[PDB]
């Protein structure tokens, strides 16, 4: 289950591999992704786009 962003016009889905991590605050959800060397792709995901495997394991359980 990837984290996939984009509402209204650009195309490309982001990998659950490549992540830079903030995921908590507030409303407002800051999507944060490691492009190449350190540009980062600034977006949203609030409630329904965002998966299941994130809210289960955070935070590594065994």
């Amino acid at each position: 289950a990837t984290v996939k962003f984009k509402y209204k016009g650009e195309e490309k889905q982001v990998d659950i591999s490549k992540i830079k991590k903030v995921w908590r605050v507030g409303k407002m959800i800051s999507a944060t992704y490691d492009e190449g060397g350190g540009k980062t792709g600034r977006g949203a995901v609030s409630e329904k786009d965002a998966p299941k495997e994130l809210l289960q394991m955070l935070e590594k359980q065994k």
